[PDB]
Order: structure tokens, then sequence, then C-alpha cells
């Protein structure tokens, strides 16, 4: 399986909207179902800062994953970046999460020269947790009733990777 | 003596002076030498019932400030954040408790928030004592979270739950 990584752009709006519109994908991050292609196309054209990088994983031209890294906008926090709820993959277990996470960390380390990369993950998302720890993330805190998922408040682990 | 009021244009000058005190600015994430200029552009065009900013006044002088912001995302909207917390000129004079107690009244009785979040520097004992007094519990410790006095310092990630 050949996986190209690309900067999320106009030509990807349709596939990415579809990726996060899958209830099984959305519930593991903070997205809501039924998002519009046009509302996302907007937020895209309403984006231009190089401190926010959004990558899409592709197969035969289809968006099968996505991840983002954003350096904090505040000067006293600018040595850190966040990848949010993490990697969003549709094809789990086929190396997409690793391809995306490795590429984002490469940028953080070697190009932005960030000292700290932060993320949050649902405490029961064992597969995601295993991936993040493989890449150097450690749990720093546990946040109770952090977000809504499946009609109830669930916890997330707050993680960080220091360089 | 201490009057609490909604932060508006009338206060931009006093609030700016507040943060220009390095002893105040260093315990939060603000930068010194801010100018009434950029703040006004921020306030006078930035209005949601989600963000509440208060200023503590004594004889018309801004001696303290704090803000509560309900998270914008639907799946996180049951929570709110007060950032690095309470920014006070007079430590020990009861300005912090005044401000915080009032933001929590709004959070509990009007917004009906289930979770309020904050971060505080690990070595700021009086602030930690204040947040603990109001029900906040430490949920995690974040290493090299921000810059303070030319070095990376840690913070405690705290949350106050209402169930």
């Amino acid at each position: 399986p050949t996986i190209r990584l690309e900067r999320y752009s106009e030509r990807h709006v349709e596939g990415l909207t579809a990726l996060y519109n899958d209830p099984a994908v959305a519930r593991q991050v903070l997205q809501m179902p039924y998002q519009s292609v046009e509302q996302r196309r907007k937020r895209l054209h309403d984006s231009d800062d190089d401190r926010l990088l959004i990558l899409v994983a592709l197969h035969q031209g289809d968006v099968i994953g996505s991840a983002s890294l954003e350096q904090h906008p505040r000067i006293r926090r600018s040595h850190s970046g966040s990848i949010g709820m993490g990697v969003a993959v549709a094809w789990q277990g086929k190396g997409v999460g690793s391809r995306l996470l490795g590429e984002l960390l490469d940028i953080a380390d070697n190009w932005m020269n960030l000292r700290r990369v932060e993320l949050t993950v649902y405490t029961d998302n064992a597969p995601a947790l295993a991936l993040y720890r493989k890449f150097g993330f450690e749990t720093e805190g546990e946040m109770r009733d952090y977000a809504v998922r499946d009609g109830r408040f669930v916890d997330v682990y707050s993680m960080a990777r220091l360089r």
C-alpha cells in the first residue's frame, strides 16, 4: 500500500469532509457528524499561517487519514505545538497513523524546532495510546468528563513529547 | 472597596497597566509593554455570551482581572476555561478570591457548566491554595509548558467538577 502525504488543500476538501463524517472516526476526536463540504472549503480558504500544518494521507487519490500540528500563537507558549485529539484514520492498522504522526513530528523537530508537542486522547482508545507512546508521548494528566462521546462525558489523557 | 465589573473599553487603560507590572504578567501568559492600542481592537470587536472578562476595581484603578470562556465546540461546551487564572496586583488582599468566586458563580448558576479548567505554575503556592479553596483539583503536571523569567517552567493542569 502506497501512502502519499500532502498538505491539505482545495482538492482534498471533499475527501476529508467524508473522512470526519464517519461516526466511527468523528467520535474518537471532537468533530460533529454531517459537516458540509462547503463549510470546510470555507474554513480552508479562510486559513494563511505556516504555524498550522494539516496533512492528508492518500491512497489512489482518496483521503484515508488526516492529522494536524499547530504551533501555539502566544509567544510564551510558541516553543510548543499541538496535534489536538491526534491522528484521524479510516484504514486503521495499515500504517497510516504512523506515516502521519512521523511526518508531523519530523516538521516539529527539524523545521519548527519545537521543544514540546501536546495532544489529548480518550483514555480507552488503547490503539491510539499505543501509537502515541511509540512516538515518544507520555501521559501528563487525566482529565475527567473532558468531552462528550456517545451521549456521555468521557475522560482523555493529556500527553506530551519533549525534545 | 473592591468593585467587580465587566471588562469594557472604559477599562482598557487600567487593564493594560495591570499587565505591565512584571510581577503580575509573569504569573500568567501575558506580555509586558502592551499598548491600549491593540487591546481596543480586540475588545471593541470581540461579542459572545461565552466569554466573560471581569476587572477588579478599587477607587477606579484596575487592580485585578480574570476571564471565563465556555468552550466553543459543542462536545466541549459543558466546560469553560479561566486560563492561567486570576491576574492580581495585590497578593493576599483578597482580590483573587473575589474575582474567582464570582466567575464560578456565573459558571455554576448561570452557564451551568460541569467543568472549569485552569493551569497554574507549579511553584505558585498562593494561587494553588486559592484554586484548591474553590474546589479545583490537580489533573496533571505539564513540563516546560511556558516561558517565565527566561526559562521553561511547569504548570499544574487543574479542573473543578460540578456533578
